[PDB]
């Protein structure tokens, strides 16, 4: 059941898992401790013999989730301190040139991890594929900004991840050379970054974004203040000359007020007038630091970032019902509040009315979300497909669709109902998409994924802007739909 393969830093032990191949928590990069928080990742000191990988490592320092998302997502967390480290399934290390597909797990950069159980790599390479997860630095240690420090550990995290599979991933049966990157939510958000990221060149030659685009990145000026306002909290200076000496739970404390703060409606008083009118829209997501992220991903996609990389790309029908709704609370929202939201992007009151013409929400709190979905997700994702009009590689999308019945269905098609389709991991995600979910769906999404993965192709008509067409996925029928909610996403024409 051992099996040894070499990696760049030794041999490592995996187990043979029925036909499959897994190896997990090789090192990629050496704990990131103390001063090492804020330092970038560090090849792992090569050792001689055999180090194990067969136990998931040591996950990233995270808070636990807001209460009613965190009844949905449930997080396996596991203690320790090595936690750089990536996870491979292959069916044989010995196959030439399999696809290779590397996971970026989501979590708004302060959560999750690679080793989730609903991201196991098992189906991937059933069929045929080398599946490798990761985790990287979050939160405060991954990316918020100190003069002392290079910007966005996270992000380089990620590239090391990478760059460890463009070194080793054909000892375990990959070919370097077809590599997918693919994540959700903040993990496709880091594709998109990754896109934008000279240092990340060659690492992936395809991509998979789901429910996230180029938006999420914090101005340099704001993250300064974010620090600064982190620093005065835990009473030392914002460096990483002292943030490297704060007991970790003190930082995850702070992390998470600041998270609060900025989700709801910070005070002018501590934030400045930019951040309390809404400039952050994640406080801990990719810095535009100048060096490593020089503009907001959206804008260098817009301007040929990433338009060699083959691209999959889709959203969730209700995306933001995930964080509007599971609380029963939605009823209380009024017209007037959805008014003062569409005039703050410079849009009429009744903008409201297409959102209900074209079956999008009838009250105003079933407005809301589905044109927060449109700016946070939709209209994002859509804007980089338009970007890429004119691209070599090619582009194709999807709309998630399928409505998950926990909650009496008030959450519908929300964020992250997908992700055990897409892994085949529904068992593992019955908190948020119930008891009795569509196999066939899963089997019907996955495959795809792995189509795409090998060919570039997903089996079905690629985007353009002429018929903008979109794979709607659900049960019973899956099918190809034409500009869904035309009416809706042209309100968003000319929208800073």
């Amino acid at each position: 059941m051992e099996i040894v393969i070499r990696t760049g830093s030794g041999d490592v032990r995996g187990s043979k898992e029925n036909g499959i191949a897994v190896f997990r928590g090789i090192p990629y990069a050496e704990p990131p401790v103390g001063a090492h928080r804020f330092t970038a990742p560090r090849p792992p000191r090569p050792w001689d013999g055999v180090r194990d990988a067969t136990e998931f490592s040591a996950t990233a320092p995270r808070p636990p989730y807001p209460e009613a998302i965190g009844a949905l997502l449930i997080e396996r967390f596991i203690p320790g301190d090595d936690y750089l480290t990536l996870n491979v399934w292959t069916p044989d290390p010995n196959a030439v040139g399999l696809p290779v597909m590397v996971w970026i797990h989501g979590g708004a950069f302060t959560n999750g991890s690679g080793s989730e159980p609903v991201y196991d790599g098992a189906a991937f390479a059933r069929d045929g594929v080398v599946f490798v997860s990761f985790n990287y630095r979050l939160g405060i240690i991954g990316f918020a900004d100190l003069p002392d420090a290079p910007s966005n550990r996270g992000l380089l995290d990620q590239i090391a991840a990478l760059e460890w599979v463009r070194d080793n991933i054909a000892r375990f049966g990959g070919d370097p050379g077809n590599v997918t990157v693919f994540g959700e939510s903040a993990g496709a958000m880091s594709v998109c970054t990754l896109m934008a990221t000279p240092r990340a060149r060659g690492l992936f030659r395809r991509a998979i974004l789901q429910s996230g685009a180029g938006n999420m990145a914090v101005a340099a000026e704001d993250a300064t203040t974010i620090a600064a306002v982190i620093a005065h909290r835990l009473g030392v200076e914002p460096t990483a000359a002292a943030l490297a000496h704060v007991p970790v739970a003190q930082l995850l404390d702070v992390q998470q007020q600041v998270a609060q703060e900025i989700q709801g409606a910070p005070d002018p008083a501590v934030w400045g007038e930019r951040i309390a009118g809404g400039s952050v829209l994640l406080p801990f997501a990719p810095v535009i630091d100048g060096e490593l992220l020089s503009q907001r991903p959206a804008e260098a996609i817009a301007g040929g970032a990433g338009h060699d990389v083959d691209l999959l790309f889709g959203t969730t029908t209700d995306e933001y019902r995930l964080f509007l709704a599971p609380t029963g609370l939605l009823p209380f929202i009024t017209s007037d509040y959805v008014t003062a939201h569409l005039a703050k992007s410079g849009l009429d009151a009744d903008a409201a009315k297409a959102y209900t013409a074209e079956g999008r929400g009838e009250e105003p709190g079933d407005i809301l979300a589905s044109i927060i979905t449109d700016q946070v997700f939709r209209i994002p994702a859509l804007r980089i497909a338009e970007s890429r009009v004119d691209a070599p590689a090619r582009t194709f999308g999807y709309e998630f669709a399928w409505r998950t019945p926990q909650l009496d269905g008030i959450l519908g098609a929300c964020h992250a109902v997908e992700l055990p389709f897409v892994f085949r991991t529904l068992d593992r995600a019955a908190s948020l998409v119930g008891t009795n979910p569509p196999e066939e769906l899963a089997e019907t999404v996955h495959n795809a994924w792995v189509r795409f993965a090998t060919s570039g192709d997903p089996g079905w008509p690629a985007w353009n802007p002429e018929t903008r067409s979109v794979m709607r996925f659900d049960h019973p029928v899956s099918e190809m739909v034409t500009d869904p909610y035309p009416a809706t996403r042209a309100l968003w024409d000319g929208v800073p």
